[PDB]
């Protein structure tokens, strides 16, 4: 039995590492749109260095998720990394749509955890997950809206050209 | 079909995507070791540094294959991420001699793919094996056999004892 | 017979003065590619600048190998030099797939020249093309290929608009 | 019809595309001259290096002609380079005498053409070929004629030591 | 059995071990060849500072193999060095053929090594031996044979007063 | 007849040759402990770094001996160097001990070739090896003796413990 462990339920313990698993596999998914981007017949660099740089950021809270679960006295536990759901990610507007629809997942993960934490009265986790996760989620699919009204209304027009148009001036 | 692609054989595209695979596993793997020794009841930060830095570096190597795939005309092609084979990992020689197992088990299939690229004539390959990954591996696995020889040294003494000067003195 | 000649191949020797020759012709016909795009009927100056650089990076090709030639104790001879295979060169498109052209078949005589050294047992020769010729060849046609694939992009949609765009935004 | 050309006769758009090929022929000359000198049984870097400048500058005078035929309105057409003149070039005093003939029929082609556009009242080009050409061609010939008159005292001396001086002390 | 030997044969191991041999020879070939040069009836100082730095790169190279050695898991073995070939040098042009007798040496074993590690494909070995070795002794080479053909000839001309310039104005 | 030489004699010559052979074994002796500590199964990196900034030391006494000779109007005459007294060098009191051995051998001739020469009224000889070879032999014996009281104390203790301290906080 834990010698720092303290207000910290199994439960919460096992949905810390549900939730690093979900951190994890969405750096994947970045990494795997990314580098289709990077594929000379698709050529968007500013594309794939939003990605790239989203692969990084996820990594980097699937990490501060395990320093707390260590932290709390907690153990992490790592399961099997399932492969992204695509292996080719279409336009420009269907990556922003499929990153959205990654994003609306994690916050929904969050939002669940902390309504557990809540029902466990477990303060730490709450104030934990507002401090460092919500409102990096909130900006970012903020930010993925922004880009998909720019692009769509771009590829309204003329559909190459305001790909092109989108990734040289906005990304 | 490709517009760039030339001398690139449908057997290394393949075998560079498994190499991807395995990089990402061995960074899995060390992110799993780093955070390990992070645990109260553990609490070696040197080696928790060793492991995660490793971790970084896998990840990386990954990185650089995948760009160079991509390069060639090749397309990145993901699968599953199997998790790392043990859940804890002993004491520090454990872990230590885990990670030279990990590591000659890259190079291996660093060799192979070598081998490979050399039967089917592909300079280009056999040029970026030697020049980003083959003598990283080999001075890396160097490192970790010198680091096994200090750690079982000082263990054979007083194993405690030694896994803490071990760990603020080397590490 | 030469005082410093050593592990060095007729075959090889009369191979290398044929890829000065093909690097000449290549730095030739960047020449002119670039001051076609020069003619104030054409006037896109990025693509000038583009074809102007890779005359210089052509030539200095040809005079790195010219160089190692005298280094193994070979003799530099010249031949004519064959004029670029058409006087105007079209539009964008046209004259980056020219490009890609081209360089696939500089990449094939390194290729050609690698597969020779390696059957004459010349391991100077084979290091040398790799250090220094078949990376910067893969990077420049994924390059021209990026190229291609955001030129052709970019004039589906409206021709003249698109052309103007990408040497604005990219070049 | 050119929308730019003014005063610019199709008799000097020709003589310049031909000076133009004078000119590479005379830097492909000097290449070939450089490179002789770097052969380890000829072995004189100071004279490598006069002659590979040379190169360098010829180069440049070929690209100055292109840009001006392009700024009046002419259409840039290539010939092929005929190979230089010799394989071997002998002596120092030999390939410095070589050069002075290359130079004195470069100047007389600029002295033609200057004597063209005289004839078909084109100030411009006898303004550009007197600013960059004429007197370069004078201070480079005055140069060479100073240097051949050295290289023969020297060598009348003792021929050996007197080329080995030559390179050390004045080049 | 190594903790960390993988894919290195006992044929290279060996090998390697003499390879040693020969760089701790040729350094002490160039020690004797430079203090040769100190002798106050020989005092041709730029050439013995010439030899003395090349004894100097010969240890550097042996010390390079000895750490690679020990990288790879194979054990350096020494033997008796025997001494120089000669224990007076004569004149510049004698002590630089010799030193050209000598590079060559070193190259063919070198280059015979690179044969074996190719024959037992050991890539690491192949990549090492042309990254820091192969090269390396190419442009030294090309370098004694300048200096040779230089040497020669001055003393063609007249020997004391030819012997004395070069190593005044080269060396 | 030496044109510089006077009050040096053949004995003291003869002496001098003989040292300069010490010296340089040595230095091959100083080389073979360094690259055995070096081993991955050895591996006590300041240990290795001891003895090879000693066999530098060594190499730098034969160099200066031999600038000596040349000075007097001696000859350098060179002998085989015999390779080590072993392969393996155990223990680390097993080296220093070791170590200690050969310094006082190379002191005793020191302190012998002292002695000849006073024997033979050569007082520059005399001061020679007193400026830069006596106080530096007894400094250095002095500290491996300091080193060998200190591992013995620590390895009385616990064997591989001590050995590890040691490497770490003295060298």
């Amino acid at each position: 039995s834990s010698q720092i462990r303290q207000n910290y339920s199994t439960e919460v313990e096992a949905a810390v590492n549900r939730l690093v698993n979900l951190y994890l596999r969405a750096s994947y998914t970045y990494l795997s749109l990314g580098f289709y981007f990077d594929r000379d017949d698709v050529a968007l660099e500013g594309v794939c260095h939003f990605f790239r740089e989203l692969a990084e950021e996820k990594m980097e809270g699937a990490e501060r998720l395990l320093k707390m679960q260590n932290q709390r006295g907690g153990r992490a536990l790592f399961q099997d990394l399932q492969k992204p759901s695509q292996d080719e990610w279409g336009t420009t507007p269907d990556a922003m749509k499929a990153a959205i629809v990654l994003e609306k997942s994690l916050n929904q993960a969050l939002l669940d955890l902390h309504a557990l934490g809540s029902a466990q009265a477990d303060p730490h986790l709450c104030d934990f997950l507002e401090s460092h996760f919500l409102d990096e989620e909130v900006k970012l699919i903020k930010k993925m809206g922004d880009h998909l009204t720019n692009i769509q209304r771009l590829v309204g027009s003329q559909a190459g050209l305001g790909e092109y148009l989108f990734e040289r001036l906005t990304l």
